[PDB]
DNA sequence: TTTTTTTTTTTTTTTTTTTTTTTT
DNA sequence: AAAAAAAAAAAAAAAAAAAAAAAA
């Protein structure tokens, strides 16, 4: 027969939905009919295809061919369909076993030599190629960003005979490359209370709010924090490369598995901190997403758009929604925040700036004082590196709290986190007596019932104990 | 002559509005036309047609082709004529008895090799056939999403040569797979979460009673949004016949239905910031909205004084007729829009308070039936450990059910959907009601829709206690639900 | 086959994105097929190419011509890309030994007669060319305006068959022709201190604040502190010679290997001061790359504007973006500010309104006292001409200072600053009484640590030793 | 008094439909 | 002979200028 099929993907937002190029060759005259609504590839496709078909040696159909790209009502937008083409038209004419494509996808651009180029956002490709175990077969120029996925059945090629020649015969094609911290928590000088709070915070996933003073050092607690996080597992990894190459370029195979971090200007714009619209373009809120996010002097940023953090926070996605289409974008971050604790009434206005719906989900509180001038001059002598350890530490604890449930210490709800805490009557007495001196909200009562399980954990202690509410009681209360 | 005429459906807004592919073939050259107002993602279905009808082994007519898919002001905009046309060819070039056609309405979209693919929002389509009578049928990837429906009259087919031989012979084709019966024991939710809030508690237990708006007014911190989530667990579950009106718009909206809380009532938050195209209506070709998303269910509208009042000031016409006619200046579509009410709003964010209040629509205010002041949880019955924590969904929900079936008695509205004839009669006000009434009223600085939206909520207080009549104590407690702001 | 690959640039605003032209010559009609978005002025570059190889006593192909751009998902612009098409079907046609267009990048369109013409925005398409080391041919009519960049390798020609002839032959193909100022640094008045300020600021590139009188001097010492920076490189020369082409204005007469000055007046302009919209252009603030930003009464200007300099004065660059695109320009600068000793609450609120975290990151500070009549005996002092020396040295501490790690002193951390000042225990012992006098901020004395290893680095010391520090005490910030 | 922020209006931009000059 | 190259209109959104409401 003279029909053949291929599979592809077309990159849409961060997902790429699977493509069935679909080519027939009929009888008539010389045709190329491209249904499917393509927009770039419909008449420039056809002359690539057709040249790269005819110099690697091919013989090129002198018949009536359509090709129809997958679903209908689906545009079509990527420049990647010539190599899928090119080989459903081999196939239609039989200069290839149609009877091996079965288990293939294949991707690339192919210029008038054969040569395949590199097409861009790839990743995503090799990921659901690899979700639905397919072979992926990608040109040369992307090997580069491939290899970093290490997956097996995916290959690369320089040209199309390459390929037709892995088909038709069973040559190894190419195989991908095999896989092609700095700064340390120790650089803290004397702070302690403070770095304690944010270990406990690091091993309780919970989101950290830095009062203090200018020139305290909050920067550099939130620059060194990410190395407390555990490095991302193998598909973490993966989902933060793809949601990076849906904007371009990958200086990775040096941080590919350390947690991102973000720290977006207070001024920023609010479709560039939150995710994006036009052709979905992820913010600065997803490109934290397993990461950290460190939104420095938070009281200078807009309500406006700290009003949106309040769905990723709570959901681990944060859909951004056009007359078009509204696209995922996950956005499971974890927040630092930083602001002054104010200078009169101007601190009341100052207090006021800042936006209640979003502080009062915020876990913890840790002021920081300038340092001691004997410590800020006496040398880093104790250069020992520790980062490591608590990175271990923070792992175990997370293995523990996923053991309990799914849930993190941060993410329990008043139910789960009440069924949790063992709360005996030593200690209930104690909070009673605590909240009748100083009135908790409904919520502030929950937030430091999860930080004494966080302090309770890290102890290895099975119930949670009046000491350590009495600990999780300094990192709480929000403000003066 | 030979001239075909097969049946179809072309969706516009909710409704699927029926479309009459009509092929003719003529003696001259080998053209191919097609007229109507074809869309390009329809216009190009010619090749495509060809191709599918070719490698069924079937013989293309080599003549001058001529598609109307048309009445020919409306636009053709899905994918979902390729089968009709095909079969219509088939039926005009004589390879297909033209009188199997008789009944029966196609739906579905050819490959290059004859295999039929899923077209997306199936579900107003079936329900259209169903209300018509016709046959319809359907590629396989739509079994899955029209099962919901349930009817007898749908076929599902692999590809043209399925179809084709269901026509000439009836090969019996593909039934649709059974309905996806599923339970809710669980709902992961429960009404014994909301701890100790026990007077506000019993004021959503009687606006779930008598479909009452309920405005949720308190400090921070406090369980409204909790209570609005929880509330819909405590609405009974759709009929059937109205969770087929919910699935058309989830699935021209969205997409595949969970097939377990395809019956659950729906519950749509729409935040503040979102764009009004977004929460009434939608531009481009009309998309279901928010409030459109949330029909026959609860619409939670939190922190009230916010939300643009262009927005607030139309929610008047869906809460007094149950629509939205969203123009476009070249038509206007229905989009059913039949929800409850629940606001959540802060009473104080000084002679300032003036510039936060009238942000809000007075008359949206008026609409809604109740108000119940949530008062900050106390410390006793905060930090004491939920000790009773037996089940209550299950029986409120079971109540509700009872309540609503008898309040369909008086009459099928909901005690909240109630006029003049219920304010009086209805409310079988007596004489010691009469002048309790009178004097609370004197006393009270009401407005006249003040006296009613008492009325409807001390009828459904009465009928909670099923009592015949009022009986000047749930006056009492209605009046409690009453009053607006601090 | 007939088969012929070219390359080119397509440039879109500042840089130059390579384009690879492919031609393919079929044995179908005659007909001539472009691809990769060509837009209009491209894609009617068919007639005039085959004009001017007709008219240029070549060959023109009878066969079929197909013409692939470079990336496929690139739109190609500019009416540069006739002579590449026409080499590329000279070469496809074997009229020529595609050997030679191996390494060689064409740029300019094709008169009617085969004339070569001059195409606009020749500079970043010469600086790309340049960075790869690519000969680069273009039209004669360019050469008045690329040659005063001074770059060799560069060949113009006149007319198809010259360029033909250069590359069958290596038929000379003319070139570029050649490139066709004192500000004496000893001019400036008898101050001595603030000129060793500038020479310890110039040495290790720190931000340097000048104070006095309003118009008593300042400017007339920044203008000639450019003249002790290190000559620019070639590649830093072409850089700043296609941003201000990008601005739109290099005929004039710059020397473009000394570093630039910028000047921008206080009131200033929120859009042209740091980046251009509406068709993004480069600001003032990337005007000054690779050289001085001279920023005169600080005071001036708006709590905005300075903020966003935070990010260019360290990254290095500035990005702005409207949602639409994120265009990126350098803006590697030296700041130069100067401001007046304010004109009580009254004189307390104008250096209270100033801008704290920018001020934070300006190292230096020093008095200009006024000048009545001692400089007037010119001689003696005016007769040395003394920036060479200065120069010389400045190059011979970048170099050691570079050497010791990669960045200058004005741009170490507080790690490095440790690490690489190394100072003992007397030289730690001095500083804590020095602190205990004045306990200055983290970032102030990590600032008196740079300053003082600028000043140990220039005396050939291995360490920070005490008379360094006590010299870099001089200067510190004295806002009053 | 001695001084600044917030909100609204006008202008502008982008996208889509329309349109308007194409592609064959 | 058939659309796509284009000056126009509207939906929707954003920025800068301006009004003014507010505050030093
Ligand atoms: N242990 C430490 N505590 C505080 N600062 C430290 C410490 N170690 C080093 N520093 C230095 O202290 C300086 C303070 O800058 P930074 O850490 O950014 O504070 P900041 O609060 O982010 N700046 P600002 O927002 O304007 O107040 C940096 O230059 C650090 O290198
Ligand atoms: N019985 C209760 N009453 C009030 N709040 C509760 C109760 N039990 C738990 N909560 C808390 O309430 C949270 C959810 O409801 P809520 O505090 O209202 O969130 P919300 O979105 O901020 N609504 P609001 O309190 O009005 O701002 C839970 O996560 C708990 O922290
Ligand atoms: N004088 C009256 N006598 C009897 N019924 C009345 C009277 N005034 C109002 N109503 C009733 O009020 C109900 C609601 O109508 P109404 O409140 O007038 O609508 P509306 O005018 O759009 N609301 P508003 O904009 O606040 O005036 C009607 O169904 C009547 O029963």
């Amino acid at each position: 027969m003279s029909l053949a099929f291929t599979k592809t993907r077309s990159t849409i937002g961060i997902v790429a939905q699977p493509v069935s190029v679909e080519v027939h060759l009929s009888n008539g005259l010389p045709s190329f009919t491209m249904v499917g609504l393509a927009e770039t590839a419909v008449k420039e496709s056809k002359d690539r295809v057709r040249s790269a078909i005819i110099n690697s040696q091919f013989e090129f159909p002198c018949r009536k061919i359509t090709v129809n790209l997958g679903p209908a009502n689906l545009p079509k937008t990527g420049s990647g369909f010539d190599l899928p083409i090119a080989l459903g038209i081999l196939a239609a004419s039989e200069q290839i076993p149609l009877t091996n494509l079965a288990n293939h996808e294949f991707i690339g651009e192919l210029a008038l030599s054969g040569e395949l180029r590199g097409v861009s956002a790839i990743i995503p490709a090799v990921l659901a190629a690899h979700k639905d175990n397919q072979h992926l077969i990608i040109a040369n120029a992307n090997a580069a960003e491939a290899s970093l996925t290490g997956h097996q059945k995916v290959f690369t090629a320089n040209n199309l005979r390459e390929v037709c020649d892995y088909l038709c015969q069973g040559t190894s094609l190419q195989s991908l490359p095999p896989k092609p911290y700095e700064l340390d928590w120790s650089d803290i000088k004397g702070q302690q209370h403070a770095k304690n709070a944010m270990v406990i915070a690091a091993c309780g996933g919970h989101s950290i709010l830095l009062s203090g003073a200018p020139g305290s050092g909050k920067t550099m607690m939130a620059k060194r924090f990410s190395t407390l996080l555990p490095e991302l597992s193998e598909t973490q990894a993966l989902e933060c490369a793809a949601i990076n190459s849906i904007r371009g370029k990958l200086p990775d195979f040096r941080e590919w598995r350390l947690p991102p971090f973000r720290a977006p200007h207070h001024t920023a714009s609010p479709v560039a901190l939150v995710g994006g619209g036009n052709p979905p373009k992820p913010g600065e809120i997803s490109l934290a997403h397993h990461g950290v996010l460190f939104l420095d002097e938070l009281p200078e940023f807009n309500r406006q758009v700290l009003e949106t953090l309040r769905e990723p926070l709570e959901s681990g996605h944060i859909c951004i929604s056009r007359a078009a289409a509204q696209i995922e974008f996950p956005a499971k971050f974890q927040l630092i925040a930083a602001m002054n604790p104010c200078p009169p009434d101007r601190i009341s206005r100052y207090l006021a700036k800042l936006s209640a719906p979003l502080l009062d989900r915020i876990d913890m509180q840790v002021t920081i004082h300038a340092l001691s001038q004997e410590e800020l001059i006496k040398p880093n002598t104790h250069l020992e590196k520790q980062s490591l350890a608590i990175r271990e530490k923070v792992t175990k604890m997370h293995e523990i709290q996923m053991a309990r449930q799914d849930s993190l210490n941060a993410n329990l709800n008043s139910k789960t986190c009440e069924m949790v805490c063992e709360l005996g009557s030593e200690e209930q007495l104690f909070l009673r007596e605590v909240m009748s001196k100083l009135k908790l909200s409904a919520r502030g009562y929950h937030r430091l019932l999860k930080v004494s399980r966080t302090i309770a954990d890290m102890n290895s202690s099975k119930k949670v104990l009046l000491n350590h509410l009495q600990q999780a009681l300094s990192y709480k209360q929000n403000l003066h």
